[PDB]
């Protein structure tokens, strides 16, 4: 028997198959298979999943199954061991702003969402694993090994639920366990409106026939807009300085308020697109608000595409670009447009390029009065350091003039993340990322290194010496093969994370294949790809080839001086420009005359 029977929890839609513009769900993209790239659907599936048990438990669960005969690590042993460090000296990109770490996230958010377990609406199941550390059903908690400092301030775990998974009721039969994406495989902005219809409905204005995005209407950044508030209640942002009490954003993306560069970011995308859609009244006053909202929600689209495949992937995959994307030759209905399980986790290389402190700086780029530099902790689920302390404008020169932290094999994870992260549910600044990464590695089933270079036409290192010249590291090769044994039960985000970087990129090989080939695949794949011929007009794709971030910035804040590059590290005043030379979207070819 095959099986495309099992997805319960969507939204249901005849395709209109002749409209111009994307659904919100990502549905009819593909004609042939409607929900191919859809929200709220399976991950696909690159190699089969693995489990403990062949169906659901993630290995680790149990204490005395193995992982090919040896006992996993510990998420949080192999954090502390490999992906911790103390000394933030020399630790930074030299040649990447952090600007290219914030756009990473963006993308990122825009492709996959792999939404917790939610049965915890009210509940004491939450109780039983936060207090009692107690694994069953959906608590996968994180145990801390012994010597653990936070053993003796925090507890014996941190709490994790497993990630959704299709049919919360299957469909009866007998397979492995499919974690849900619940936003659109394309590269469609769908981090700004929504995936979702009635979210997607809930962020627009409708008040007024203008297809403007819903403003702030208690706060404004010097005239210019903010999101809206979510009032959902209790709020992680209010509890974070409940003297202030600043609620989360409500954007097109449950994780727009994560933290403040990321809250920024998606700013900057809302104010695009109300400019667009006032520009293109002035152009077409007869056109309505649905027409405004999808004409400017489609050019959003295509900015994000440019962005990603001119400015950012290059510098992401430096030598083997061209080898996993060569030049487009027009859309393929063959392609596989879905995000797989395993780029969920390639992606997180991202992770290793937050560095500790955030700054504002002034309209001099100079340190923003006497508190310029935070320590990244302070600043997760912090909306009132936006709204209450300057707006987005320091926020974004320090994109601008600040840098990326490089990945080191010495350096992985900043402390910021490995030890003071903040969740949504819970009241501390204690949470390790690198940890969660590698549970919700053993969460989803994935396959170990040697598989995963094993599909990448890579060798499979089996031996210390082997692991040794794959890493071109002997320390970091040993303390790998001292918690795992043998490469084979390495797990995937640790894995590519280690390999020394290719040529002109910030990935290894490992890892680069992995990204290529779903980039080059969301890509091909996809129906509304705006090199693809009839999504615009040739004239249309020669305005839009002139797109910048750097743009963006002079268009949507009152920042007057920005580089030309803006991925790369640029420092103020030399590599900084007036806007007024940096180029313009020529929107005159969006002109709609009946006559
Ligand atoms: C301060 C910066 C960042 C924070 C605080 C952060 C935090 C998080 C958290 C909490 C998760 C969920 C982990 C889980 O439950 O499995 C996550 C997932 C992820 N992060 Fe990050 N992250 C940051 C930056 C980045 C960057 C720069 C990238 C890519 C360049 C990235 C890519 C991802 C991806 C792919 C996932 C899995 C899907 C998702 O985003 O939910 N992150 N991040
Ligand atoms: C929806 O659009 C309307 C019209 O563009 C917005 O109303 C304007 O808001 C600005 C700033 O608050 C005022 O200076 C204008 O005078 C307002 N016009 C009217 C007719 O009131 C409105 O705020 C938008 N709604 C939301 C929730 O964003
Ligand atoms: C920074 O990297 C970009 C990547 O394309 C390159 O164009 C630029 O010349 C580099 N500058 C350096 C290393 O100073
Ligand atoms: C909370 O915000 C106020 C201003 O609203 C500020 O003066 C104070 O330092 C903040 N407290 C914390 C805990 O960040
Ligand atoms: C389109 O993709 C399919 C599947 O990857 C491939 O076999 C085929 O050769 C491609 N067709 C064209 C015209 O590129
Ligand atoms: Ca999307
Ligand atoms: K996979
Ligand atoms: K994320
Ligand atoms: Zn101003």
């Amino acid at each position: 028997s095959w099986e495309v029977g099992c997805g319960a929890p969507v939204p249901l839609v005849k395709c209109d198959e002749n409209s111009p513009y994307r659904t919100i769900t990502g549905d009819c993209n593909n004609r042939r298979s409607p929900a191919l790239g859809a929200a709220n659907r399976a991950l696909a599936r690159w190699l089969p999943a693995e489990y403990e048990d062949g169906l659901a438990l993630p290995f680790g669960w149990t204490q005395r199954k193995t992982r090919n005969g040896f006992r996993v690590p510990l998420a949080r042993e192999v954090s502390n061991k490999i992906v911790g460090y103390l000394d933030e000296e020399g630790v930074l990109d030299q040649n990447r702003s952090l600007l290219f770490m914030q756009w990473g996230q963006i993308v990122d958010h825009d492709l996959d969402f792999a939404p917790e377990t939610e049965l915890g609406s009210n509940e004491h199941s939450k109780t039983q694993c936060e207090e009692y550390c107690i694994q069953g059903d959906n608590c996968f908690p994180i145990m801390f090994p012994k010597n653990d400092p936070k053993l003796k301030t925090q507890g014996k775990c941190m709490p994790f639920f497993r990630a959704g998974f299709v049919c919360p009721t299957p469909p009866y039969q007998s397979l492995a366990r499919e974690q849900i994406n619940a936003v659109t495989s394309f590269l469609d902005a769908s981090l700004v409106y929504g995936s979702e219809p009635s979210l997607a409905s809930r962020l627009r204005n409708l008040s007024s026939p203008l297809g403007l995005m819903a403003v702030n209407q208690e706060a404004w950044d010097h005239g210019l807009a903010y999101l809206p508030f979510n009032n959902k209640k209790p709020s992680p942002c209010e509890f974070i300085n409940t003297t202030a009490r600043v609620p989360c954003f409500l954007a097109g993306d449950f994780r727009a308020s994560e933290q403040i560069l990321l809250a920024t970011a998606h700013t900057l995308l809302l104010r695009e697109h109300n400019r667009l859609a006032r520009e293109l009244k002035k152009l077409n006053p007869h056109w309505n608000g649905e027409k405004l909202y999808q004409e400017a929600r489609k050019i959003l689209g295509a900015f994000i595409q440019i962005i990603t495949f001119r400015d950012y992937l290059p510098i992401v995959l430096g030598s083997e670009m061209q080898k996993w994307i060569p030049p487009y030759q027009g859309y393929n209905n063959s392609v596989d447009p879905r995000i797989s399980n395993v780029f969920t986790f390639a992606f997180r290389f991202g992770h290793m390029e937050v560095p500790s402190t955030v700054s504002r700086l002034d309209e001099n780029y100079q340190p923003w009065g006497p508190e310029a530099e935070l320590p990244l902790h302070t600043l997760f689920f912090n909306t009132w350091r936006i709204i209450k302390d300057g707006g987005i404008d320091p926020l974004v020169r320090g994109l601008l003039a600040k840098k990326s932290k490089l990945m080191n094999q010495d350096k992985m994870v900043t402390s910021e993340l490995r030890n003071k992260l903040f969740q949504p549910t819970h009241k501390i600044h204690g949470f390790d990322l690198a940890a969660i990464n590698l549970q919700r590695c053993r969460d989803h089933g994935m396959p170990g290194y040697n598989s995963w270079r094993g599909f990448c036409g890579l060798s499979q290192p089996k031996t210390l010496k082997g692991l040794q010249t794959v890493l071109k590291n002997k320390i970091l090769a040993k303390k790998l093969m001292d918690l795992y044994k043998t490469p084979d039960n390495i797990d995937i985000w640790i894995g590519g994370n280690a390999e020394p970087m290719v040529e002109r990129g910030r990935v290894g090989p490992l890892l680069a294949c992995l990204l290529g080939r779903q980039f080059q695949q969301i890509r091909d794949g996809d129906r509304f790809w705006w090199e693809n011929p009839g999504v615009f007009t040739e004239k249309q794709r020669d305005s839009l080839q002139k797109v910048s971030f750097s743009r963006l910035i002079c268009d949507n804040t009152h920042i007057t001086k920005v580089p030309l590059h803006a991925f790369q590290a640029n420092n103020y005043p030399h590599d900084f420009v007036d806007c007024s030379t940096v180029d313009k979207l020529d929107l005159s070819p969006w002109a709609s005359r009946e006559n």
